């Protein structure tokens, strides 16, 4: 029993907590164990839930946090109903208003070095690319940022406070050095 699992349970909202354990489940891994990917897939879900709530009201279909099958489902009805072609691999995200399947990251290195990776992975010039750092900084394909200020803003602040929660914790060195 891991200090970091400990902390993920009392840092997460129990919702969180749980899409995040069915996550790994589906993919045969144990957050037991894998404590820190534990952590980052709950950071990483927090913040798809919080830009979708950043536009207007019916703004964002939310692709994270479903069962594979259910989530591909979702993105099926949006291709065949949008005529958007069908991404390679699952998104986090569909903008309506955009028009765009959204890939959210969320990294500890240079947000340069990790859109760069996601963008050569994915190929796709259609799906829009948008990385957070825990420093405060973004980064998103054509700079188009999609959000406003404050909505984006208040996305780095509550990253910035995961950091320094897992500080006071001497678990944030450990999560740095695993990504
Ligand atoms: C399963 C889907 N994944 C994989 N993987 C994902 C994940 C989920 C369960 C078990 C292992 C892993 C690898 S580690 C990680 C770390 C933080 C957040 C998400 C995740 N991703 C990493 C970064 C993303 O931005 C993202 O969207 C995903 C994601 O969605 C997939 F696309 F492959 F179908
Ligand atoms: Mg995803
Ligand atoms: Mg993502």
């Amino acid at each position: 029993g891991s200090h970091m699992e400990d902390f993920v349970r009392q840092c997460f909202n129990p919702m969180i907590v749980e899409l995040a354990e069915k996550a790994m489940k589906e993919y045969g891994e144990d957050p037991k164990i894998e404590t820190n990917k534990f952590a980052a897939i709950c950071t990483h879900l927090e913040v798809c839930f919080m830009y979708s709530d950043g536009g207007s009201k019916h703004r964002f279909e939310i692709i994270e946090g479903r069962d594979r099958i259910m989530a591909w489902t979702v993105v099926n009805s949006i291709c065949n109903t949008t005529g958007v072609e069908k991404p390679k691999f699952l998104p986090d995200l569909y903008d309506y208003k955009e028009n765009r399947f959204i890939e959210i990251g969320v990294t500890r290195r240079e947000v340069h070095i990790y859109y760069l990776e996601k963008a050569n992975k994915i190929k796709s010039e259609k799906t829009h690319i948008h990385i957070f750092s825990f420093t405060g900084e973004e980064m998103a394909t054509k700079a188009d940022y999609t959000l406003d200020e404050e909505s984006r803003a208040r996305i780095k602040t509550r990253l910035f406070t995961i950091r320094q929660e897992m500080a006071s914790r001497s678990l944030w060195d450990s999560f740095r050095q695993s990504e």
